[PDB]
């Protein structure tokens, strides 16, 4: 009834030196000397079980909060927030909440966003690259355009002034610079959390001039509204209250937050696989498909005339995902294929491990846009089941105008001898950083 174990060797430390090494050749050893895709590691002395086959990813997403909760795996972010937040919070207000910050995102809020992105990315692609051959870091200028681009969509024309874009960046950094590498469960704000605290009440305290100011013209029934914090605003609790200052400002963060890191290195994956002497049979398939439209974007052609290019977007994320793997804690005994897992362990699914099985996919290590699994429900890359990621939507609309409004005018060429390593000392795991360099050229 219970899962296969690996042996230890010192009693101390489990398995943690090998997670440092990389862990994605570790898993498989094990995978195919067990001969199983269930197993538990019991890493540091504290035994974490391994769902690993694609057959069982329902008995993992499917489950409730009360069976398997995950406030307890993330608790450093809860530090970050704001106190008393997600998972810093009861679950029936938590669930409250996600639903504002859920409409505020959707389709029929979409419909002036196109023409803004446009405008951003060519304004800071006609300065910061101007002469007619260049060396430019790729990486580095896709987390430029991707923190710029969302302020045009979602802060008001006033917001704006009293911050700035780049500004805004830096100030998020401080805040991850608190992130905690090897803090194990279990180990408390350190220095580090130090500047982590003062980021937040400067952002806190900006934000009440802005309302100030705002109220008077809200009074007077100003015409223009439609800030998503003007729409957090009206929120009103369930019992029959409205939200706080303190609340609000933790909701805004966790949008930036979430978005900017993610995007980037999805964006970024997609140029390379796209500028290589291999791939070239795909590069005409997209010019096949782009040289249609006029030089003005609208929401229509982007939603439903570019097809071919979301397929691109997929396999880029399935072949290198950015996030690593999901945990939660096990409340209660649950049944898992053949074999069951007692209370108080720790369980984890893995989209790294997943994506590379051989059954569904043939060939894993192989990038090809035109695949599909042979078992459904494998690829689990935006998620599952009862939690589901929300700025799905958001993010591919934006990360596909890129694309389309860049190799309209350029023309770029890699350097190095094949596609950039992967590298797993981060977290959020991308490309290795000093294999970026990239010339680009102008055609016209
Ligand atoms: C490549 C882009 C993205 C990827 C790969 C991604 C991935 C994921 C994954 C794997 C989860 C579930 C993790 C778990 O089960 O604990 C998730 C959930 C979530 N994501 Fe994302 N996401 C992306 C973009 C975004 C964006 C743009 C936002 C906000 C603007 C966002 C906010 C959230 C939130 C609030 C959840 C809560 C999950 C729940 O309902 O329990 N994500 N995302
Ligand atoms: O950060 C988060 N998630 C991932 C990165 N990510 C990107 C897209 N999808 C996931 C992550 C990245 C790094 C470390 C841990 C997790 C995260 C952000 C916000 C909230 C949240 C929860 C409840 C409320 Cl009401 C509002 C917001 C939860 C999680």
């Amino acid at each position: 009834k219970t899962p296969p174990v690996y042996p230890v060797t010192v009693p101390f430390l489990g398995h943690i030196v090998q997670f440092g090494k990389n862990p994605l050749e570790f898993m498989q050893r094990c995978k195919r000397d067990l001969k199983s895709g269930v197993f538990t590691i019991s890493i540091g002395g504290q035994r974490v079980t391994i769902v690993g086959d694609p057959h069982e990813h329902s008995r993992f997403f499917s489950p409730r909060n009360e069976i398997l909760s995950p406030r307890e795996v993330y608790t450093i972010m809860t530090p970050v927030f704001g106190e008393g937040v997600a998972y810093a919070a009861p679950y029936p207000r938590m669930r409250e909440q996600l639903n504002f910050l859920a409409e505020e995102l959707t389709i029929a809020k979409f419909q002036n966003f196109v023409p803004a992105i446009q405008h951003e990315v060519r304004k800071f692609m006609a300065e910061n690259w101007k002469e007619d051959e260049g060396v430019i870091n790729l990486l580095e200028d896709c987390g430029a355009m991707i923190i710029n681009t969302a302020c045009q969509c979602l802060f008001g024309e006033d917001l704006r002034k009293r911050l700035n874009a780049r500004h805004f960046a830096q100030l998020l950094s401080k805040m991850e610079s608190s992130l905690i590498p090897a803090a194990v469960f279990m180990p408390l704000p350190l220095p580090q959390s130090a500047r982590c605290r003062e980021a937040r009440a400067e952002l806190q305290k900006i934000l009440g001039e802005i309302i100030v100011a705002r109220e008077k013209e809200e009074a007077s029934k100003d015409n223009n509204t439609s800030d998503l914090l003007g729409g957090l605003l009206k929120a009103v609790y369930r019992d029959g209250t409205r939200m706080s200052l303190h609340e609000v400002c933790g909701m805004i963060v966790a949008a930036m937050f979430a978005g900017q890191h993610t995007s980037t290195i999805t964006t970024s994956w997609s140029m390379l696989h796209l500028m290589h002497p291999k791939n070239k049979k795909w590069l005409d398939k997209l010019h096949k498909e782009i040289d249609e439209f006029p030089a003005q974007l609208n929401y229509d052609n982007v939603m439903d005339e570019m097809p071919f290019a979301e397929r691109c977007v997929r396999e880029s994320i399935r072949r290198d995902p950015p996030l690593l793997m999901v945990m939660r804690m096990v409340k209660a005994e649950v049944k898992v294929g053949s074999y069951v897992v007692p209370k108080g362990d720790i369980i984890a699914c893995s989209p790294l491990l997943s994506h590379h099985d051989e059954e569904a996919f043939p060939n894993p290590r192989l990038w090809d846009p035109e695949r599909d699994e042979k078992v459904d429900g494998a690829f689990i890359g935006f998620g599952a089941g009862v939690h589901k990621c929300i700025g799905q939507k958001f993010a591919l609309l934006q990360v596909k105008t890129i694309l389309a409004t860049a190799f309209r005018e350029y023309d770029f060429q890699l350097l190095r001898d094949e596609v950039p390593d992967p590298d797993y000392h981060t977290m959020v795991v991308g490309p290795t950083l000093n294999q970026c360099l990239v010339k680009y050229t102008r055609k016209k």
